[PDB]
């Protein structure tokens, strides 16, 4: 009885369930270890600041399908990677699943540089939007790509992949049918400076690199005609051109 | 009581009165003869098709500031233009007071083959949108531009200048600030086979041409970003990229 998505919640993952909370839904991935997609849905009401990190393995998958604190070991000095939060804890922790939100279904190892980067740096302004008087929801998926070899956490012997790159697919209020969009794709690499808005994309090419089909129940002409279209969301978010 | 334009109809015309309408609202010049802009709103109850074109003086303006019927007179002949609409007749024919829709502050001599060629077929792709179940209205603001000379209407004595161009300017539902938007600009020289979709523009190119501030009531920093950065509504219309 949860939507995070309003327009349907993407098809192509690895899990033909998906979880539902009130902080995100998402589609968990046994073989890599982290989620294929996570959805949310950001109103005035949900964020909060200051929450604490807890992190925790999901009690809602077997534990042998995704990791747990003990895996993440010794994983920033070797790596310089970070516990990095799919759906951002500062923007839903109002809700009232919130712990949820430090989950490791809801984490993946993410470069230092681009969790503390130009990534916080896109969640700060998409947490945003929701502060405009005529902005009453932001719906984003976000999830990774996996398309070279990134290595290993040193402090496990699951079995697993590191993500090369993100992306995150975000609209405002209803629809993309009729509301403005954006979506964003960062290697792992990205630089600690770096401006998000250089970073732009079209879903079309989320989709061609992930498997995955987002905003699944649009209409197909409204799908093929937006999704090949970079959106306008983001010059309300600071970009230019 | 009567709002065309939703977001504040635009500021700079030459007249500081403007008339208000069912079918539009629209800003007179009384140098050129032709309205500066024409902002009409079509909703599904707005459209009417196959009523006629009785060509009228418009009654509210005097009529040394505006054209009569007899000054189109030999006008074909000369120039290769008809009487083209600028709030289009079709899509807003349903309305109390249809019949100003074709009084003369809302026609200009627009040369035939884009009358006939990509502005009707922009403006079929227009009227079109209001089909579309989760769209409810369309707002759009239409004008000319005026930067070559055209020549003169034979039919008459009156100062009046023959505009260069035509740009409409459209957004969908509730205001653009959230919602889908476009710009178009042609010239009077528009091949009649010619693509709309080739003639897509910014709003702020529209402004810098006419002088005008479109969607005046939106918020500065919402008019600086998205008046530079071209929409995507025209995808929904057909175009490509
Ligand atoms: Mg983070
Ligand atoms: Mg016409």
């Amino acid at each position: 009885s949860i939507d995070n998505c309003a327009v349907g919640c993407p098809t192509g993952g690895s899990s033909k369930v998906s979880i539902v909370r009130h902080a995100y839904t998402l589609n968990n991935n046994s073989t890599t270890k982290f989620a294929n997609w996570v959805a949310y849905h950001i109103t005035k009401d949900t964020p909060a600041s200051g929450k604490t990190r807890n992190w925790k393995t999901d009690p809602a998958l077997n534990p042998a399908d995704t990791l747990a604190p003990a895996d993440y070991t010794g994983a920033n000095a070797a790596l310089k990677v970070d516990r990095g939060h799919q759906a951002p804890l500062a923007s839903l922790a109002g809700v009232s699943d919130w712990e949820s939100l430090n989950y490791l279904s809801n984490i993946t190892p993410q470069k230092s540089d681009l969790n503390q980067g130009a990534w916080a740096r896109l969640e700060d302004q998409e947490r945003k939007l929701i502060d405009r008087a005529d902005i009453s929801s932001v719906y984003t998926v976000t999830g990774p790509l996996y398309e070279r070899d990134m290595g290993k956490l040193p402090g496990t012997q699951k079995a697993h992949t590191i993500p090369s790159a993100y992306w995150k697919v975000i609209f405002i209020n209803n629809s993309p049918a009729v509301n403005h969009y954006a979506a964003f794709l960062f290697d792992q690499n990205t630089p600690k400076g770096a401006d998000f808005c250089q970073f732009r994309v079209t879903v079309d090419e989320i989709e061609k690199r992930t498997g995955l089909i987002i905003w699944a129940g649009l209409p197909d002409d409204v799908q093929a005609s937006l999704k090949s279209k970079p959106g306008v969301l983001p010059e309300l978010m600071g970009c230019k051109n």
